[PDB]
């Protein structure tokens, strides 16, 4: 709903306004109601990707974090993303951490967060989820298929049995799950990256998912931190391979600070989103990609505000990319921006489509 308004005058003016909190809340409530121009731009056929066990129209999704609860799902279709993600859920509902807990960087393109998983809980969002299950269920056969994103609550004991928890009340709803062990706001989560703690998790959770009905099973990816080592990765890639995991998502958000960032607010606590993580990111979806040998899908996620951004993810590794933070600085035109942009550039290095550019840079 042309990109220079928005980017130029509409959104610094809601910047301007609102704490970026509520500018979030204003944004889910929007959206969920539809209000918002159906986007004009018709999908080509050259950006259809065949993934997950499912047909996507668009390889552009909206990251986790945006709709956290299941509220906007149509919505955000309507704004022209390929397949929606929800999340992070927790089993029991819980507040998250004391606000003020979201900052804008605008010098550098950037956000910090540090919601802590703030969720509705299970319950709430598979009854919402429910309501139009079978809406769903047709969006997903025409190529607009729905991810859920799985979280622990704070002060559970157990962390394997939270995200088991997720894949039976939530697994029957969804295309996708995420076992998200990657937050930087919740602590100790981490720490179940690691070798030994991510293979039990994950054992459990795939067993878990096997138990359910061949049409109400989906796929089960596990979305990492952009701040692994080298040791961390290769622990990572043998896992995935050993278990016969379905698909990575890379990367969550940074603790990391890298040098140059100029916002005000760089040196507050949380995961650090936008342009300064876009590299890093797609560093990682091309060492994860190579030590999986190009067999295990990745979502590739991390600053990605045009065509060229998300090329890079592509070329690198992903079969699919996703955006959150970069809809915060140019708003809802940026999705059919970064389109139209990917499908000129495709065309530009002589790709048929999406699915021939997945990985090219390994082929190079
Ligand atoms: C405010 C905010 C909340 C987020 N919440 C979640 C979450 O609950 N679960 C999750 O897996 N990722 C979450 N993320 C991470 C995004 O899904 C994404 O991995 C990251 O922001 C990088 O993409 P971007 O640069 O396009 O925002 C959140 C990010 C932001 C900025
Ligand atoms: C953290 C966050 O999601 C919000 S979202 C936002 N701005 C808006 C504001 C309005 C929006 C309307 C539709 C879609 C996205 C929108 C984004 N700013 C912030 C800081
Ligand atoms: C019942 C437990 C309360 C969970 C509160 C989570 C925040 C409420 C709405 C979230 C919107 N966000 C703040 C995610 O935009
Ligand atoms: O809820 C949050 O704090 C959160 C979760 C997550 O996975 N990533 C993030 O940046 N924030």
């Amino acid at each position: 709903g042309d990109e220079r308004f928005y980017a130029e005058h509409l959104m610094p003016t809601l910047q301007g306004l609102l704490d970026p909190e509520s500018a979030h809340r204003l944004a889910v409530r929007f959206t969920s109601l539809g209000l918002l121009p159906r986007a004009r731009f018709q999908d080509s056929d050259m950006l259809e990707v065949r993934v997950l066990g499912h047909k996507f129209r668009n390889p552009v999704g909206i990251a986790a974090g945006f709709d956290k609860h299941g509220e906007a799902v149509d919505g955000l279709y309507k704004m022209g993303f390929g397949f929606v993600e929800i999340g992070s859920v927790t089993p029991k509902p819980q507040e998250g951490n004391p606000r003020p807990r979201v900052f804008r960087l605008p010098e550098d393109q950037a956000v910090i967060n540090r919601y802590g998983f703030n969720s509705h809980g299970l319950s709430v969002v598979e009854h919402r989820l429910r309501a139009r299950q079978q809406k769903q269920a047709k969006l997903t056969e025409d190529g607009l298929p729905l991810g859920v994103n799985l979280g622990k609550n704070k002060t559970s004991v157990d962390a394997a049995e939270d995200y088991a928890e997720g894949v039976r009340v939530l697994g029957p709803l969804a295309d996708y799950l995420v076992v998200n062990v990657s937050s930087p706001n919740t602590a100790g989560l981490r720490s179940l990256q690691g070798k030994a703690e991510l293979r039990r998790l994950l054992t459990k959770v795939l067993q878990e998912r096997d138990g359910l009905r061949r049409v109400h099973r989906p796929a089960v990816l596990v979305k990492i931190a952009p701040d692994l080592t080298s040791q961390d990765k290769e622990d990572i890639a043998s896992v995935v391979k050993e278990l016969g995991i379905d698909g990575l998502i890379v990367t969550n958000t940074t603790v990391s600070r890298p040098a140059g960032l100029q916002g005000a607010l760089r040196s507050e606590t949380g995961g650090l989103s936008g342009k300064p993580l876009r590299d890093l990111s797609t560093q990682t979806i091309r060492e994860m990609y190579a030590l999986t040998q190009g067999r295990v899908p990745i979502i590739g996620v991390g600053g990605v505000s045009s065509g060229q951004d998300a090329l890079e993810k592509i070329r690198a590794g992903a079969s699919l990319v996703q955006l959150y933070t970069a809809l915060t600085f140019w708003g809802p035109p940026v999705v059919g921006k970064v389109k139209r942009e990917l499908e000129a550039l495709l065309k530009e290095q002589g790709f048929g489509g999406v699915t021939d550019a997945i990985g090219a840079d390994h082929r190079r």
